[PDB]
């Protein structure tokens, strides 16, 4: 199941993965006239360094779809089903891949961004699609078997060392 935990408010990575995933979506939608802010955690820093390459390499096709059928979400879940699974021993490479793609689908539909007053300049499509798009992935990895394994291999921590994080921290 996508849910399940022994803690109520003292959740382990529960809000750790959700916040991290959603954080990437915003960074991806980062207005084309304004750079996105820095990461929040180690996974956010490394992922942005590795996941960024996963898109520029694959996004080449993903983007095309992001503005093709508009099913940016339908594709986000579909992919996670091909790479990630429940009875399949996913891999770190698959985890970071989901994050990259997810954000790669993030579509926009503003009006006149030309006038960027602040950094919040963006349609609600990001927040709406961010909840659904991230809701699928977040739960995909935040599952019983998924999460269990994710951490069983060092968790977000093991990934940072696996993909050699750029920042000194973590």
């Amino acid at each position: 199941g996508p849910l399940g935990s022994m803690a109520d408010s003292q959740d382990p990575l529960h809000e750790r993965t959700r916040r991290l995933l959603s954080d990437y979506i915003f960074f991806c939608a980062r207005e084309p006239d304004t750079p996105e802010p820095p990461p929040t955690s180690v996974e956010a820093a490394l992922l942005r360094s590795v996941t960024r390459q996963i898109q520029q390499e694959h996004q080449e096709f993903f983007s095309s779809f992001c503005e093709s059928r508009g099913n940016r979400l339908e594709l986000v879940k579909q992919m996670a089903d091909k790479l990630l699974s429940k009875d399949q021993d996913f891999s770190w490479s698959q985890l970071v891949m989901l994050l990259a793609f997810a954000g790669t689908l993030m579509n926009q539909g503003p009006y006149m961004a030309v006038k960027q007053k602040r950094d919040l300049g963006n349609r609600v499509i990001v927040t709406r699609d961010c909840c659904l798009i991230v809701n699928f992935l977040y739960n995909l990895l935040m599952g019983r078997r998924h999460r269990a394994r994710l951490e069983a291999l060092g968790g977000w921590d093991g990934f940072c060392r696996f993909f050699k994080n750029p920042l000194p921290l973590g």
